């Protein structure tokens, strides 16, 4: 979903704060038709991969509007108001297992009016839940 690599100093060591496990049918991009139907707080949309469910969103009439749209994982999956609706589930890493995945901001995946002609992807800054620090002490990198 768009994560390519990091861009940090040579001695910069990255680490995950929170890892999110998702199903094979998860997709952070909303349906282009639903976004087109939206007129207030329109979520970004993009063509999701085949066999993956689009971003969970709902339409509710709020403040005299007729197509005001609410979505899950708001504002971000890490600090979502309700993890039940969010498709990203917090899960501790098992013994001998790597990170499940960074918390991706589904509000930055794709563009505002992405149709089915553009692939589903998210920007680099959308992936949260990571931090970094240096390893240099006495001109030596600490390693475990």
């Amino acid at each position: 979903y768009g994560f390519n690599n990091f861009n940090l100093s040579s001695h910069s060591v990255v680490y995950s704060r929170y890892c999110f496990s998702v199903n094979n049918t998860f997709c952070p991009c909303a349906k282009p038709s639903f976004a087109s139907s939206c007129k207030s707080h329109k979520p970004p949309s993009a063509s999701c991969p085949i066999g993956t469910n689009y971003r969970s969103c709902e339409s509710t009439t709020v403040l005299d509007h007729t197509d005001w749209c609410r979505c899950s994982c708001l504002p971000d999956p890490i600090t979502a108001y309700d993890p039940r609706s969010c498709s990203q589930k917090k899960s501790l890493v098992g013994v001998g297992e790597h990170c499940a995945g960074f918390g991706v901001d589904e509000e930055k995946c794709g563009v505002l009016d992405g149709s089915y002609n553009v692939s589903c992807l998210c920007s680099t800054d959308a992936f949260l839940g990571w931090s970094y620090d240096t390893c240099v002490s006495n001109n030596r990198c600490n390693i475990f």
